[PDB]
């Protein structure tokens, strides 16, 4: 598969070696705050990050993943709307070329300039391969991204990118903690919906971060210079890696807060 976000392989063909992207649960959505309904039914979340482990950062020609050490539970994410334990496997960010653009879920219509993906797979299926094949396989925490001040706990991310520029680098990654990406407030919206990203399958449940992080300038224009190619190969920048939103279809989106 060639998927991208270019002029030609971009989100909009993604249908045709993905027929799932016009699909019934399909992610991001746009959040309208005003039919959003508080659920008293919701769990504590509970984001239990102490004892994680960070191994590499990777640029996979679509974004970087930050990977975790996910074999056993030492960074987990459970209550709110979950059921069991989901361990944390990587995450992402996907961005704009410009700060009016970046952001795959929207709130009423706003776009973000950027949004954190953590990434975490259902303990009950054993492994993240088979935990994608199931409805209730994967918790995805998103966190609004606007710029403003700098984040400091991103900038060690920030610093380690002009080593991974090109399609396939990596880099040792070790001692970061993603608790240092984490708003004041951990206020969320809820709904059942999908990977972002090819294949897209239909194994999420979203938790997205009402109140957004801030990050500088300097801090994003620093993921505006790496790129979706490989090394030696003509220059794409890796800007505007964000699927627009999908249709809502019959799901309700829940919120944590009255
Ligand atoms: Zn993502």
């Amino acid at each position: 598969h060639h998927w991208g976000y270019g002029k030609h392989n971009g989100p909009e063909h993604w249908h045709k070696d993905f027929p799932i992207a016009k699909g019934e649960r399909q992610s991001p959505v746009d959040i309208d705050t005003h039919t959003a309904k508080y659920d008293p039914s919701l769990k504590p979340l509970s984001v239990s990050y102490d004892q994680a482990t960070s191994l590499r950062i990777l640029n996979n020609g679509h974004a970087f993943n930050v990977e975790f050490d996910d074999s056993q539970d030492k960074a987990v994410l459970k209550g709110g709307p979950l059921d069991g334990t989901y361990r944390l496997i990587q995450f992402h960010f996907h961005w704009g070329s410009l700060d009016g653009q970046g952001s795959e879920h929207t709130v009423d219509k706003k776009k973000y300039a950027a949004e954190l993906h953590l990434v975490h797979w259902n303990t009950k299926y054993g492994d993240f391969g088979k935990a994608v094949q199931q409805p209730d396989g994967l918790a995805v925490l998103g966190i609004f991204l606007k710029v403003g001040s700098a984040k400091p706990g991103l900038q060690k991310v920030v610093d380690v990118l002009d080593s991974i520029k090109t399609k396939g680098k990596s880099a040792d990654f070790t001692n970061f903690d993603p608790r240092g990406l984490l708003p004041e407030s951990l206020d969320y919206w809820t709904y059942p919906g999908s990977l972002t990203t090819p294949p897209l399958l239909e194994c999420v449940t979203w938790i997205v971060l009402k109140e957004p992080i801030s990050v500088s300038s300097e801090q994003v224009l620093k993921f505006r210079k790496l790129n979706f190619n490989g090394e030696g190969e003509p220059e794409e920048l890796m800007v505007d890696n964000w699927r627009p939103a999908q249709p809502l279809k019959n799901r309700q989106i829940k919120a944590s807060f009255k």
